[PDB]
């Protein structure tokens, strides 16, 4: 089955992962280099045995496909999953004067009424951002993000590069480029971002007709994040094949540190008692191939049919 | 034996290689996306059934290490393996006059009694960086390569990065980072650079006390290049985890397109006839711990005890 490099991931964190200290409490089993790939043309790579809701996949990567780095965007398709990393910002603004908060989240895992006020802090940020403009721009921009960080990279002098516009145009014109590679990690930013990018940079190849992707990931969350990443970066390729007029290929996916949370144990050593069923299948609007002028019901899924969520404390 | 996976990567391309289109005119077999690691615990992955010269690789990275980009200090260690590259834009320069070459090298595969005065040219090139300062300063430095990527990305606000300087005081304050990585891929530089780097990023991991670093790159020469390429990183992992003063782990290679060239087929066949014999020994001065005050008669290799060197046409 399609998923079972996952779940051998799963199975061999358990085995060969090392205890190892976390920026958290939580500790994490870890490994360090380990490489998986998906045929894509043996089916879409969403995990079945457990239900990982595509909507905001999809959402998400035309938020980055668009060039897109504001929240409302998000917001305006019921995408909360970057919502804490510009709600913080908020919180840390002279217009803030409501509850205070010191990483939340983590504070909010030892949950006292607190956290519900949270969350209505949350609702009153979102909501801030989803229908007053000026607002929206302050907060709801988070910057240097995926969004910016493949087409709008910022050169010394001054102009700003459309990596990924570029790349898709060289796989038209030279598909058997070895430089057909899109990064994320810009040393001048890494030191001073929340979040380092994750997905540190990718790699396109054309074998026979083919679109391929190789994808770098310095640090993992087996659990929690693998089965979106897997997701993302497979439908990319579907969709630059899409433009490039191209069949789709292989997958691979690389890391540096996979890991799997101590508090995440009970939830994988379960979703691994399940046996796979058969892969859903993708479809991309024929008439139409501009992946960046993409909408949401231009990607359609069929037949996922998966076994029911693994309920899992995020990540602490 | 130690060097096993390079064997395995061999007959891999051999068999599973489709036919690809090279910027050259000798086609390779290609693969795309392949990793192979190296327990240097075990000893060090110096080729042993072929010849590979390390006073060339160690003369190298110490070029690297030293933020070195000129010509100049490799001339002055017999290293040849840049000249090309300088000598091209020499070649087109107002105070080159001399007999024209236009892209050499293949120009020089069908050697005709020109290859012997282009020999008189290069000599003539090499001889005046190594004893004039100021030619040396001119076509002597070659600007945006390893050295200068490593220790002196240069930032928009007109700074310079030093990448490897930061991640080792990194590794000794946090070595339970998982942003250990230091690019050579600046997107504003790749696209008029005649070499992208091969070896885009690599990442450090401190596992158990023990160091251990992951390479990805880009394209590689199976025959050719990777011989070189496993000790260059091989060798990094050795001297970081010497001034941190921590053990030594494994080295992941991990390759985008992995190619062989057709003219080295049957250098390679050859070569696989030949079995493995027990692999060197390093050693780096123990009463020095700064890598990058590192002296060529602060490495030693002991016991590399090899099979003849293949003589293969330098890719093409």
């Amino acid at each position: 089955m399609l998923e079972q490099p996952y779940l051998d991931l799963a199975k061999k964190v358990l085995d060969e992962g090392h205890f190892k200290p976390d920026r958290t409490h939580t500790g994490t089993y870890s490994i360090f280099g380990h490489q998986m790939r998906f045929d894509l043309s043996k089916g879409f790579p969403l995990l079945t045995t457990k239900k990982v809701p595509f909507g905001l996949i999809k959402s998400e990567l035309l938020w980055f496909l668009h060039g897109d780095t504001n929240i409302r965007f998000l917001l305006q398709h019921r995408n909360h999953i970057w919502d804490e990393w510009a709600f913080e910002k908020w919180v840390k603004s002279d217009e803030y004067h409501g509850p205070d908060m010191t990483d939340f989240g983590h504070r909010s895992q030892k949950d006292p009424e607190f956290a519900a006020v949270y969350h209505e802090e949350m609702a009153k940020f979102d909501d801030r951002v989803l229908h007053d403009d000026a607002f929206a721009a302050k907060y709801g921009d988070l910057g240097l993000v995926y969004g910016s960080q493949w087409r709008a990279w910022h050169t010394s002098k001054g102009d700003t590069i459309d990596q990924l516009g570029d790349v898709i145009e060289q796989i038209k014109t030279h598909p058997y480029s070895r430089k057909l590679i899109v990064s994320a990690w810009n040393p001048e930013d890494v030191p001073t971002m929340a979040l380092p990018p994750c997905h540190t940079l990718y790699q396109f190849y054309v074998n026979d007709g083919k679109l391929s992707l190789q994808l770098y990931q310095r640090s993992a969350d087996i659990f929690l994040g693998v089965p979106f990443n897997i997701a993302s970066y497979a439908l990319l390729t579907h969709l630059v094949a899409h433009e490039c007029g191209l069949e789709v290929g292989e997958f691979i996916h690389t890391f540096g540190d996979a890991h799997l949370y101590v508090n995440h144990l009970d939830q994988i050593k379960e979703q691994l008692s399940r046996t796979p069923r058969p892969a859903p299948t993708l479809q991309l609007n024929p008439d139409k191939h501009d992946i960046f002028d993409f909408d949401m019901k231009d990607i359609k899924l069929l037949n996922y049919d998966p076994y029911p969520a693994i309920k899992a404390p995020v990540a602490v």
